[PDB]
């Protein structure tokens, strides 16, 4: 968990993921691993986001995050 969160932590803070890369990723660790990596990912970028955004809707990162998980 620890070597595949320090791997999707790169993956998500980046735009346009290749997509070899991002198999190799998935075929090197477990369903379960992968998964729970992309959750704590998602949940420490929306995390850091809200602590960005505390000053109100000014600079919102929120829309970076979610066009990170449309791509």
């Amino acid at each position: 968990l620890a070597e595949s969160v320090t791997e999707v932590e790169i993956f998500g803070k980046a735009t346009s993921i290749d997509p070899n890369t991002y198999i190799t990723w998935i075929d090197k660790y477990q369903a379960q691993l992968v998964v729970l990596s992309a959750q704590i990912a998602w949940s420490e970028n929306v995390e850091t986001a809200l602590s960005s955004m505390g000053g109100g809707g000014d600079a919102a990162p929120l829309h970076s995050v979610l066009s990170n998980v449309e791509v």
